[PDB]
């Protein structure tokens, strides 16, 4: 089955991502892995193209294997020796103010959870993992389930941000042809020029104040076959999978498949997409659902949204306290930008391509791509022959 | 590892739950099981308390290995044939207007994508598997993790509704003390007297019109320790493993943790919740967060929201195609109800507790109760002590 | 992915088997279950037909979904208070001479290991799930995967003795044909005559001596396509599962495939089967690999080993401990039977059948067995079409 | 729960390993890694320390997140283009000789079956997950697992060649203190002198004939407490697991724990390990079983034994087919050794110390070494207070 692997700290030597269970003849290379990664640098508003793939693809044609994707520390002169892995002579290292103990934990991060979970009296090695720096891995990883899903079955994901801040949220869903404006063309990833100036003008205004935003993005998946999920188990349920898959981001803190709690508060006869024969299949003329029902992939666009809250502690903002003393402090901020929304949907599309390609080979099998590729015509076959 | 697995169809034999991973020396018994059940069966507005535990449990204590529980189907006499498990002759089913065949799938169920999935002719075997009628299992199942969490941990998973319909949602949440006036006593499982008029005057006004609602619930676990879950990865994020659990509901759309897509559409500057000394411990004064940050639980009241479109079938509303012919059709219910939310909220419980019961027993080991209530002491003492 | 549990006390109410992730559209019955259940109480020297497809099955065809068999304990009216599931006056207890605590673990047996682990005073609860009686289950569960093998891949499992107690090992597989002669008809499910006449000798000579004995079975799949496991990593690899489901059994201390051990004695140049052509693809003349490279099935017979230690406490010859006391004690056995190994043969094709279903649809997926076969047939074609 | 993955091509750019879900505050460090590595190393008869720890280590102390190690292909200037990531100009390939297609699968190998398998027309890709340069990446992660097992249980892991070829088996366990000696000090690493110079003179002579090698390898773990895995389920038995993490290592083709196969030929009366009081728990005085009764750990010596296949090809003796063809070849040799058994217990050791290190945290739960350790303590004192 296929699995991804996230290991690094933000400010360690290198990320790595493991991608296993991919199979064999998928077209990537790390030109496609650092162009996801440069879309995640996208937003109002990298480093570098040198990522390193390690292992599992030869030739730009994946080898079936582990696939192990490494993204080097571009600052790592700057810190290692506060973030070396070996022992570093304490007494060079009480020198370093940069090793200095962080003991205030931010409210909203993993800080101060983390310092009690693991024991930790510096909150240090619990950012150091827990920072959003590793949906980088997240997204070297999700490349991978792209390529797999346009090569086998011509399935883009894309995204694109419905609010930030107090911004008057957008209606009405994106395909593939639009991902050139609304990636970063758009400051804010917006696929609707009003929504965009109203969320460039929420974040001005944020930044003005020199406060923090979150948003809501949507990803939206196409041209997914029927019958990926499965309505047999609550975690086999692709919905389940999808907001496990997209929940666990950093800094998401909502997510809804289609029209989410605004079809919960509608009434039955409006909240379902009805079908109706066509030439080719049932038709559907709405989407409410987001493509997805009793847990499986329905024919209609797969429309994912998150909810992110503000990622960045506002500057002086936010009491909390000193572990260390338990006295008042003010939290300190680690991030300095205003809105990582659109970046956010970035990695939305990633966890989602993820959870797919991991579907899709669920029902479709397959060692190769070219296996693969005949089970799912096979498949395609049998739904059009009904 | 704590693991769960539901079988069984909605009329088929029986249902069964087997919890997996539970240690011994927890108190559950099969009145336990059935009164949660019971809980289930809640709402605006069972069969019975033969139950039974197979397995797992003796004495009233678990044994440490796999807990098997049945539940009888009460209406098998009925499906005994339409249901069985062996082949019947077909000639004697071809007489059976109980087999006539399902072929127009119902607009928001499974079965559409599910008879394609899997190739079937028939609705039958998709929504036999698909419906709600396995949230009894899950709820069978989460009633040895809800008696752990208590004798582990002190910890009481409750709900109350926070809206149905187009009611006016509720703010500001119960304490386990309020379970009985939530539980029905309240028709709809409000814990507010304002929204539960608001809630059942919706319910009236949709029963009226024949038509059926969804809602939004909210589950709450209080006394939970520091550190359940870990930011260590996506998929290790408390987070995450609840929105799995919870999306793979039957009829959810929407999760959200606290303030969830509300967080989204503020500032940094008042999206999360402050720290501050106390006698006892850090302290906050809000819980925005909904007890959850970096993925794990923070001190604060776990706070899961879950929104439910609409289950029941609204009776000749919603176009489907005769799956058979390629026709138009109208999609036949398979439920009555206008409303299924305030049962709903305690299957979010079951989930939850599901959840946090596997994610305690990950931190705190154990083979036996009083070896993750030790473990469990010792860290307490570890957080305490500093 | 396919998945099995079994639940159940060996004295407790129910057996249960729930099988997850088997496709749509396989033909199993209750009568081949208890079929199969039957073939478990074989060799030297049931109860009843009434086990219950609990879900999963209807009309002989599986439904997707988990299917739950439920196998009754026969005499569960000697055990109903002894082994109640629910709280029992413990006064009406500590009346019942059955109830008597077992405090002397027998040596060979989890009694002892497990009352530790556990913190038990008292064997009971581990010898009640730690039992081999729990391989009933697996059995059940193994049935739904052989109805698939031999129905998607035309594969059947079978086994003979090739050892028991001191006899001379047998040499020299069997095919399908002889299960018949080789099952029971034969008292020690020998597939050679000579051997059979010598392992009946052993099990005269120890039940004359009062003692008990362990033996090697081997299992033998017959039809498997070539590359199902992987060699993309450990326990990806047919053998590595194959090992944990094999020696996961009650009592077995050993696996091996095919020439196993005594490979490991032989020189590279006569240690594999080499390859020639043939009208039909490559062949071999030798199978010491016991069908598996690299992980994977090779085209070859599946051979699997497994080394049975005896299982039946011998009477009063095994010096323990009363871990109540500390004082010696003579370890009292809970059976009475002096050789189990020609049932372990069966319980080894039930692991084997499950690991190898499981590893079929990890390949060749599917939701239907239609599908599966579907997508089988097309990479045999490719495999014949080079 | 304790997981690593492996990754990398043996000449593909790097080897990673990652471990997931290690406590934080285990002292590990590159040069315990380097030097596991060339433990790997030894046997009659490096390339070098530059392994690099990628994330969860600092200052030699683990994080608590994903481990991952890369070890760096030393000849990657010769492989850079034929073991490219990225799509090479495939007319400046088909120029390099190195780049010849691999179209003779050598029988004992994943080639034949892999090609099959993956539908590749080389077995290059094949050979290059499937090559046992893989088991170094193994045993960088087993370093971990050993770090944390000798700090948290004080447990060690060794390992002792038992046979090479026709050598006639050792009997008698080492202790650690043994491992300076066994570890090449002797070229077989052999714990036994008279055994050494019979597996010496087996390899001279296979040398001499131009031959290869298997042997039987026992790893051995001392000092783990009693309860370490469990009799609930087939797979949570240690035996099960044992069994998978071992046979999965490339050539291994049997495993058995304690005296295995050989148990299977004993009389019940003195098959097992039969107990008796001492001043500090109960004693015993054999160790037949290997450390294991009823899937668990049993106070006794843990004994895992392997017998490996010869690995290396011998050079023009086997015969297979040229898959390109059809017509009969001659298997080419990928290695030149004769024997790499005693390099095998190594990675035995490594594959059994992960897997005790896994179930080891599976009982004693925690985040950081200092709370499993509080876990472990408080476990010990309940099995010695009674």
């Amino acid at each position: 089955m296929l699995r991804w692997i996230t290991a690094g700290e933000s400010h360690g030597r290198a990320l790595v991502a493991v991608v296993e269970g991919m199979v064999a003849g998928v077209h990537v290379t790390s030109a496609d892995i650092a162009d996801q990664l440069a879309r995640r640098r996208l937003g109002y508003g990298f480093e570098r193209d040198a990522v390193t793939v390690l292992s599992g693809i030869r030739h730009g044609s994946t080898l079936g294997g582990p696939i192990a994707i490494e993204i080097g520390n571009t600052e790592w002169p700057k810190w290692e020796t506060v973030m070396a892995a070996d022992p570093v002579d304490p007494a060079e290292l009480a020198d370093v103010a940069r090793n200095a103990p962080l003991t205030r934990p931010r409210p909203g991060h993993a800080d101060y959870a983390g310092m009690l979970k693991y024991g930790f009296d510096d909150a240090r090695p619990v950012l150091e993992r827990a920072s959003a720096r590793e949906t980088a891995a997240r997204v070297a990883a999700g490349t991978v389930a792209r390529a797999f899903l346009r090569q086998a079955l011509g399935v883009e994901v894309l995204s694109h941000v419905i609010s930030i801040g107090a911004s008057a949220p957008y209606e009405g869903p994106p395909p593939r042809a639009e991902d050139l404006p609304a990636i970063d063309a758009s400051p804010v990833r917006a696929y609707d020029k009003a929504a965009e100036a109203d969320m460039i003008a929420q974040i001005e205004a944020a930044k003005k104040d020199g406060d923090t935003l979150g948003g809501v993005v949507e990803a939206v998946a196409l041209g997914l076959p029927v019958g990926l999920g499965s309505f047999t188990s609550g975690d086999h349920r692709l919905d389940s999978q999808l907001a496990a898959a997209v929940m666990g981001i950093q800094a998401i803190k909502g997510v809804e498949i289609g029209d989410g709690f605004q079809t919960a508060r509608r009434r039955g006869s409006r909240a379902h997409d009805e079908m109706y024969p066509g030439p080719d299949g049932v038709v559907r003329s709405t989407n409410r659902a987001g493509g997805l029902e009793g847990g499986m992939t329905n024919g209609q666009p797969l429309r994912v949204r998150a909810a992110m809250k503000p990622i960045s502690t506002v500057p002086r903002a936010l009491a909390t306290v000193d572990l260390a003393t338990g006295d008042e402090a003010v939290a300190i901020h680690q991030r300095s930008d205003v809105c990582a929304v659109p970046a956010a949907g970035v990695v939305v599309e990633t966890m989602v391509a993820l959870v797919l390609a991991r579907a899709a080979l669920e029902k479709f099998g397959g060692d190769s791509l070219a296996e693969t590729q005949r089970n799912i015509a096979a498949y395609q076959r049998s739904v059009a022959d009904r």
